[PDB]
This record gives C-alpha cells, sequence and structure tokens, in this order.
C-alpha cells in the first residue's frame, strides 16, 4: 500500500490509521480507545483525522488502504476534536488543584493540547449526588466521568463479570454497579481494573489515609509493611521510569513519614508458604481433597464466593500474606517488644483495592484486635510521600527492621503470576522429600500466558499444577472443562492479569506508554531479579521467620499456627 500522511509518503500492513501513526512517530490523539476497543457506542472522536475523498474518520478503528491521503492536523480536524473536548468540559468539574489525577490525567492533557473551553463551566454545588463511597474498596466521582466506557470494557475483558455497567439513571447515562448498588453487594471482585482503565479521577480507591494519619498522630505504635509489588512500581510516580527497584528508598521514606516500625509483607508471604506448603503435603499424604486452590488473592476469593461457592472448602486455609502478617503483628510482635497489643496499629501498602475489603472482613480479628487496621494503595503512599515533600528520587537506601521484615526470594516473587506457585513448590518438595534441593527454579509456571500448567515430581509421584492468570481465565478454565483434562492437585488463581504487579491500586500508565512498555513483565522483572540475588530463596529458610516459629508459633499447620494463622470461608 502507498499512503500519504501529512504530505509524507509511506509504503507498507493491515492496521488502523491510529496504530500506523503510533508506529511511525505521527501524532494522533485518542481517548476512548483502550484494550483494543473504543466506546463502540458514543465514540469520543478524539482520534479524528481527514481521509481525502471520504471526510472525517476515527483513526482508532479505520484501516489504512492503498491510495489513502490522510491529514491529521487540518483546521477541520482540530475544530472537530476541540468541539468534542469542549462538550466533555460541559460535563466535567474542571478543578485540578485538589484532584487525585492532577499529575497524570489524560483529559487535562487533551484540554491543554486543543485549548478547549466549556460552553458553560460545570460547577456542581452538591457533589454528594455524584459520589459513591459506600464500597470498602472503590469509589466513584461522577463529576469527573467522561462516559468513555473504558472501565466497562476493561471489566468485561479482564474479569468477564461485567460488574461495571452503563446504567440509565433518571433518563441519563451513568456508569456503576448492577442496579446502582454498592459494588460490594454485587458480583464485583473489587479488583480495581476499572480504576486502572480510567483516564480521569472518576474511579478511585476507597481512601484509608484518614486511618493512617490519625494513627500516626495518636501518641499508637504504627507498623507499616509493603506488598511485593510496591517496590517494583511506585518509582513510576516519581518520574523514575519503569522497572526500577526502589525498595530501599521506600524504607527511608516510610521512616521519614513517622512510622514506628518498617516491616515487609514479603515476610508474610514466607509465612503463607510455611502454612500452605505444609497443607499441600498433608493433602498429598491424605489423598486429597484435590485440587487445593490458593487463597491469597481477595479478588479470587470473591470470585469463588460469587460464582463457585462449591470450591470454597478447597481453598487453602492459610491466611493471605497481608492477613497472616497482621495476625502475627498483634501476637508475636508484642512478645518480642513489650508493646500492648491494643496499641499496635498495622498498616499495609498494597497494589490492590480488594485488599481493603479483605482487611475489613468482620472475622479478620482476634480478641477485638484487627489483623490489619489500614490498607493504602501504591498510589496513596505516593501521595503521602509527595504531600510530605520527601525527595523520593534522591533518597538514600535503608533496610527494613528484620524481625518481621526479612524475606526470602520465594516471598519476593509473590507479586507476579505464578510466583505463589513457584514459592510454594520450593518448600513443599523439600518438606515432602525431607531434603534440601538445590534445583528451585520453576520457569514453566512463569510469564504472561492466561493459563499455565506443569507436572511436578514430589517424593517420587507426579502431580499436576495450574496457574490461572486473571479472573477471566478462571472462568475460561472452569467453563471450558480444562479443569477436567487431568486431576489437578494445586492451583494458583490471581484476579489481575499479570498478578499483583498489575493490580488495581497501582500507578496509572499512559495508553501510549502501555503500547511501548510491557508493564506486566517489566514490573515483575524487579521481583524475579530480587529472588536471583537473595541469599535465601525458600520461605522456610528465612532466618527471622525461623526464629518466630521456633520461639512463638511452633510447627506450621498445627498448634498455635493452626489456631490463629488460618481462615476458612463458609
Ligand atoms: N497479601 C498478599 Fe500478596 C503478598 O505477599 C500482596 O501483597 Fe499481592 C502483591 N504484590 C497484593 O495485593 S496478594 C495475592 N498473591 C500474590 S502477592
Ligand atoms: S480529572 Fe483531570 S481534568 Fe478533571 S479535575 Fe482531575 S486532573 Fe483536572
Ligand atoms: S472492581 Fe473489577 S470486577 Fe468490579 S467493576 Fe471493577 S473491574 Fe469489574
Ligand atoms: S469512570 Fe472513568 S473509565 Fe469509566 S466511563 Fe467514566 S471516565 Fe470513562
Ligand atoms: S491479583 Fe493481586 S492486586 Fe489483583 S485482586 Fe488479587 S491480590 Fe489484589
Ligand atoms: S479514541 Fe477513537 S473514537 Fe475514541
Amino acid at each position: 500500500k502507498t499512503i500519504i500522511i501529512n504530505g509524507v509518503q509511506f509504503n507498507t500492513e493491515d492496521t488502523t490509521i491510529l496504530k500506523f501513526a503510533r508506529d511511525n512517530n505521527i501524532d494522533i490523539s485518542a481517548l476512548c480507545f483502550l484494550n483494543n476497543c473504543n466506546n463502540d457506542i458514543n465514540k469520543c472522536e478524539i482520534c479524528t483525522v481527514e481521509v481525502e475523498g471520504t471526510g472525517l474518520v476515527t483513526a482508532c478503528d479505520t484501516l489504512i488502504e492503498d491510495g489513502m491521503i490522510i491529514n491529521t492536523n487540518s483546521d477541520a480536524v482540530n475544530e472537530k476534536i476541540k468541539s468534542r473536548i469542549s462538550q466533555l468540559l460541559d460535563i466535567h468539574e474542571f478543578k485540578c488543584g485538589p484532584c487525585n489525577r492532577r499529575e497524570n490525567c489524560e483529559f487535562l492533557k487533551l484540554v491543554i493540547k486543543y485549548k478547549a473551553r466549556a460552553s458553560k463551566p460545570f460547577l456542581p454545588k452538591d457533589k454528594t449526588e455524584y459520589v459513591d463511597e459506600r464500597s470498602k474498596s472503590l469509589t466513584v466521582d461522577r463529576t469527573k466521568c467522561l462516559l468513555c466506557g473504558r472501565c466497562v470494557n476493561a471489566c468485561g475483558k479482564n474479569t468477564e463479570t461485567y460488574a461495571m455497567k452503563f446504567l440509565n439513571k433518571n433518563g441519563k447515562t451513568i456508569i456503576g454497579a448492577e442496579d446502582e448498588k454498592c459494588f460490594d453487594d454485587t458480583n464485583c471482585l473489587l479488583c480495581g481494573q476499572c480504576i486502572i482503565a480510567c483516564p480521569v479521577a472518576a474511579l478511585s480507591e476507597k481512601s484509608h489515609m484518614d486511618r493512617v494519619k490519625n494513627a500516626l498522630n495518636a501518641p499508637k505504635h504504627v507498623i507499616v509493611a509493603m506488598a511485593p509489588s510496591v517496590r517494583a512500581s511506585i518509582g513510576e510516580l516519581f518520574n523514575m521510569g519503569f522497572g526500577v527497584d526502589v525498595t530501599g528508598k521506600i524504607y527511608t521514606a516510610l521512616r521519614q513519614l513517622g512510622f514506628d516500625k518498617i516491616f515487609d509483607i514479603n515476610f508474610g508471604a514466607d509465612m503463607t508458604i510455611m502454612e500452605e506448603a505444609t497443607e499441600l503435603v498433608q493433602r498429598i499424604e491424605n489423598n486429597g481433597p484435590f485440587p487445593m486452590f490458593t487463597s491469597c488473592c481477595p479478588g479470587w476469593v470473591r470470585q469463588a464466593e460469587n460464582y463457585y461457592p462449591e470450591l470454597l472448602n478447597n481453598l487453602s486455609s492459610a491466611k493471605s500474606p497481608q492477613q497472616i502478617f497482621g495476625t502475627a503483628s498483634k501476637t508475636y510482635y508484642p512478645s518480642i517488644s513489650g508493646l500492648d497489643p491494643k496499641n499496635v496499629f498495622t498498616v499495609t501498602v498494597m497494589p490492590c483495592t480488594s485488599k481493603k475489603f479483605e482487611a475489613d472482613r468482620p472475622q479478620m480479628e482476634k480478641d477485638g484486635l484487627r489483623d490489619i487496621d489500614a490498607v493504602i494503595t501504591t498510589r496513596e503512599l505516593a501521595k503521602m510521600i509527595k504531600d510530605a515533600k520527601i525527595p523520593f528520587a534522591k533518597l538514600e537506601d535503608s533496610e527494613a527492621d528484620p524481625a518481621m521484615g526479612e524475606y526470602s526470594g520465594a516471598g519476593a516473587i509473590f507479586g507476579a503470576t505464578g510466583g505463589v506457585m513457584e514459592a510454594a513448590l520450593r518448600s513443599a518438595k523439600d518438606f515432602a522429600e525431607n531434603a534440601e534441593l538445590e534445583d528451585i527454579e520453576y520457569k514453566q509456571v512463569r510469564g504472561l500466558n492466561g493459563i499455565k500448567e506443569a507436572e511436578v515430581e514430589i517424593n517420587n509421584n507426579k502431580y499436576n499444577v495450574a496457574v490461572i492468570n486473571g479472573a477471566s481465565n478462571l472462568f475460561k478454565f472452569m467453563k471450558s472443562g480444562m479443569i477436567n483434562e487431568k486431576q489437578y492437585h494445586f492451583i494458583e488463581v490471581m484476579a489481575c492479569h499479570g498478578g499483583c504487579v498489575n493490580g488495581g491500586g497501582q500507578p496509572h500508565v499512559n495508553p501510549k506508554d502501555l503500547e511501548k512498555v510491557d508493564i506486566k513483565k517489566v514490573r515483575a522483572s524487579v521481583l524475579y531479579n530480587q529472588d536471583e540475588h537473595l541469599s535465601k530463596r525458600k520461605s522456610h529458610e528465612n532466618t527471622a521467620l525461623v526464629k518466630m516459629y521456633q520461639n512463638y508459633f511452633g510447627k506450621p499447620g498445627e498448634g498455635r499456627a493452626h489456631e490463629i494463622l488460618h481462615f476458612k470461608y463458609k
């Protein structure tokens, strides 16, 4: 094909004008196009271009054709785009100062680019009609919503629940949950993939910043611990680029924020493995029940509760790393510090919105003490650091407090799809064989395929394992009958494609950057690199963890560990 774009000739592909332009350093804007789909109904038309002889077309869904002459920047094109943006301003409370997307908003960028102006500024006097903060995990601010459909499409594609809907409310279109219910009261997973898809501040996480501020100000001993994924991602929000390991800077920043103890959820990950690998070995000895499923992803737990309740008894009884850590923080940690358990306030930093729901489940407490008092997302921590004027990108490295802060390489990889599986197999196989095996890499469970399997030899018998990478793939695995091609023994499920590194609490990424950078792979690489360089690569070799079990919990899977570190869903 010979195509002319802005008077420059190209000889080439069967692709859209937008993709060809993005591949050839030609500027075309876009808004509603994401995840390979636009808002098929009510298209934004921000990607308008002129095709000579045809007229104005949407570049995001128009294929190039031999002989095409395209102009991306004529007066007629720019006036059309400007008009569409102006119409969006008419429904948009354009008040960026206090907005939680001020630094990385796709809409502000477009307003500036086209010098767009509302025909009538939208100045709602009462936000309460527009705001839904009922959920434990998600919030909606419809004063910001462009009705671009990105969230609806992302929910459908990533989860297949269609829990995010277009709704007709009083003759007007909104997005929201089924019947405009609180999300939590629907089949929604609370995974936040809708948030990640949103170009503006319309969808957000339910804030826990109040909880944290108040605890830090209460003369309370405030512990903080971050998830695996945070250290592979938060630097994105400090202009550091992608794939940067910022672990040591985070520890320094958390001390500067005034936390009293700097621990790490990866220590909790090693605890989960102690319990869960022990359980797997028991199920092997007992001839089942099989399969055992992981229980550490709250989004998956809700998927099982909402769609597959017959599987709940097959979930591992080990608490998630977050909850198992929290339980220990109110029991073990007082025993080594002298703190009154009631005065410990435990904060986690997570790449996840569904972790807020998990932490707030009524039974996730003992003796009146919550396992976890507050959960802030990666985004919330970045805001806290910025509000404190901490110069994150140039901080010196520090280390965690060791007693609940050391982690093995097995715990380090939890945030990638297949990480829990690999970590668990490293311990299970030693436990079942009563041996110290040098070969610990399970590359067959790694990477971005939607469903992954492997056959593993454990103590001279073959077992089948599966890794389900994303909620939509759980539905595929079940509905297709794949779960029945063989007897599966152990199955990891993550709700977010890529695992937690791509969770709903993570930094937003510009659609153009997503096309240039494989965010799932690049964030995960930080974690696998840590494992490669850690002196301990098995959870049961974490020295601080060994001390905690030796001194306090006893043997995994029994005694005090069974009594308090487990949770079953009825
Ligand atoms: N709890 C817990 Fe997990 C651990 O460790 C996180 O913190 Fe995850 C991450 N990153 C999240 O959110 S949850 C699911 N399993 C994989 S990783
Ligand atoms: S969503 Fe974007 S354009 Fe709207 S107020 Fe927030 S930062 Fe400004
Ligand atoms: S939290 Fe997840 S399941 Fe719920 S609407 Fe958003 S994308 Fe869909
Ligand atoms: S909530 Fe966000 S992604 Fe969903 S339609 Fe509104 S602006 Fe678009
Ligand atoms: S995969 Fe990770 S970030 Fe996503 S819902 Fe599950 S625990 Fe949360
Ligand atoms: S980006 Fe093409 S119609 Fe919205």
